[PDB]
């Protein structure tokens, strides 16, 4: 497998990988830990606050390491889809909110962000592990574990057509909640369609992140 790097604190691993990667300093596939976060990222900037304990990582892949039919909005939802299984297998009750926000129960306990590029796909992920000020992940599987299991999932190399039929058959649960749209505004998922790319469209509206 590939080579992983593990620090006791960074800022972010996103912002870590992808500074290195602009530099040329690395290449994909390259996985890098944090064992504990000071500047998380969240989606539109958001802050991605650090746990007590958490599981926050970033996976560096290049295009070849992903299908081929997987179109590039959808590269969150992929990614955290396989995430989510990893987690279904050793246990655990998380499921995947649209567009890309990993939920036990009603609850967030982590998410998923994809940043692209030069073709390269940069994958980071948080979960909570131990905290007090939000939900945890349901089951103690060390983080090398659900790592390792993650990186397997990722080389069965399924068709990005396969994966979203098997998100279809959960999606309908994200229905009873809402996103933030582009501009942060609550957007609610009700009457939510899902689509072929990842998308989804709201009486006429289509939406993406
Ligand atoms: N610890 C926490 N537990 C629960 N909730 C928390 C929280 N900290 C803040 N919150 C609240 O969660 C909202 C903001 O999160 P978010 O913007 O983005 C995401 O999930 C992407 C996460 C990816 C992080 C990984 S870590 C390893 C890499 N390096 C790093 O730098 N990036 C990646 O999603 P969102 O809330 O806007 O919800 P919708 O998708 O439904 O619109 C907001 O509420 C906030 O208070």
């Amino acid at each position: 497998q590939c080579e992983k790097r593990v620090f006791d604190s960074l800022p972010s691993t996103q912002t870590y990988l992808l500074e290195k990667l602009k530099n040329n300093e690395l290449k994909a596939p390259i996985l890098i830990v944090a064992k504990n976060q000071s500047t998380g990222i969240g989606s539109r900037g958001n802050i991605w606050e650090g746990t007590k304990s958490a599981l926050t990582f970033s996976l560096a892949l290049n295009a070849s390491d992903l299908p081929k039919d997987l179109p590039m909005q959808a590269n969150a939802l992929y990614l955290g889809f396989l995430f989510k299984e990893v987690l279904k297998e050793l246990g655990s009750q998380t499921w995947l909110k649209w567009p890309n926000d990993l939920y036990l129960g009603d609850q967030k306990i982590g998410g998923v962000l994809v940043n692209v590029y030069k073709g390269m796909r940069v994958c980071g992920i948080g979960v909570n592990r131990v905290s007090k000020k939000w939900a945890c992940l349901d089951i103690g599987a060390s983080d090398d574990l659900i790592i390792e299991g993650f990186l397997k999932k990722i080389e069965e190399n399924l068709f990005w057509g396969e994966v979203l039929s098997k998100y279809a058959l959960e999606f309908h649960r994200s229905n009873s909640f809402s996103f933030h749209n582009d501009w942060g505004e609550l957007v609610s998922l009700k009457d939510a369609e899902l689509l072929e790319d990842g998308r989804i469209c709201i009486k006429g509206k289509i939406y993406d992140r």
